[PDB]
């Protein structure tokens, strides 16, 4: 139903998903003059087991790399968290052009694309499903991506894309540690927010990295070469899937630095 186009995109979401106009919506513009340093913030600690990598799948508006959810082999802790959060997938957002495709912005600056590494609170909840709509249910690391030099760490992901050309296509995807996609500095901002597309639950603690990572124009072109349609239908390229930033509505963005 929803999407990113002229008829079903972000401007239209609040019709079926009224929380689109909520007070903890994501993404946001991080104004660095207005962030608050939090000395009680601990360093971010991620520990992912490459063996938890399971599959890669075209979900129509995007593609996802899913991880096995059985145990806490791959976890995120530290930062603002009391609980350990279990990794369950990562994915990207990008734009119609190579220069304008991220979701979060920093001091009004839009980046080329964005990496999201999603986790759920398995310490407190029974399942991803139970956590999905709890204020403290999900944790997502966002990394801003800036077009420039090719990023060698993306290669395994990119090579898999030809195996998931149309909506619903899935392929095995194993032995990969997405922490290798993270920048060297783990300075970060954090703020309370939401999924950046429907159902838009305000269930997400966001961790946004201070440093960007690279991506080349040719690599972004591989993202856009995916199709949003089901095989057999007319081809619709997966051209863009980033949401505009949303008002902070009183929220405070905390900085670890
Ligand atoms: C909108 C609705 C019902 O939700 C999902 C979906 C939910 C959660 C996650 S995830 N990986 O947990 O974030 C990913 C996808 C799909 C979906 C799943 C596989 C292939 C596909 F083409 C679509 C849907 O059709
Ligand atoms: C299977 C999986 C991952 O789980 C949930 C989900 C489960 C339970 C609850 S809750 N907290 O019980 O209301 C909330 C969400 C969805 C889901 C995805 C898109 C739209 C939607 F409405 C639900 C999924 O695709
Ligand atoms: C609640 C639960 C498990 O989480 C997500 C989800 C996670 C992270 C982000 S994001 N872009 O990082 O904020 C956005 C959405 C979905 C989901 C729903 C519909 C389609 C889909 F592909 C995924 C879910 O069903
Ligand atoms: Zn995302």
């Amino acid at each position: 139903d929803w999407g990113y186009d002229d008829k079903n995109g972000p401007e239209q979401w609040s019709k079926l998903y009224p929380i689109a106009n909520g007070n903890n919506q994501s993404p946001v513009d991080i104004k660095t003059s207005e962030t608050k340093h939090d000395t009680s913030l601990k360093p971010i600690s991620v520990s992912y087991n490459p063996a938890t990598a399971k599959e890669i799948i075209n979900v129509g508006h995007s593609f996802h790399v899913n991880f096995e959810d059985n145990d806490n082999r791959s976890v995120l802790k530290g930062g603002p968290f009391s609980d350990s959060y279990r990794l369950f997938q990562f994915h990207f957002h990008w734009g119609s052009t190579n220069e304008h495709g991220s979701e979060h912005t920093v001091d009004g600056v839009k980046y080329s694309a964005e990496l999201h590494v999603a986790h759920w609170n398995s310490a407190k909840y029974s399942s991803l499903a139970e956590a999905a709509s709890k204020a403290d249910g999900l944790a997502v690391i966002g990394v801003l991506m800036k077009v420039g030099e090719a990023n060698p760490k993306l290669q395994k992901v990119l090579d898999a894309l030809q195996a998931i050309k149309t909506k619903g296509k899935r392929a095995p995807f194993t032995n990969f540690d997405p922490s290798t996609l993270l920048p060297s500095s783990l300075d970060f901002w954090t703020y309370p927010g939401s999924l950046t597309h429907p159902p838009l639950y305000e269930s997400v603690t966001w961790i946004i990295c201070k440093e960007s990572i690279s991506v080349s124009s040719e690599q972004l072109a591989q993202f856009r070469s995916l199709l949003s349609n089901v095989e057999g239908d007319n081809a619709v390229p997966m051209q863009h899937n980033n949401r505009p930033t949303q008002p902070l509505k009183g929220r405070t963005v905390r900085a670890s630095f």
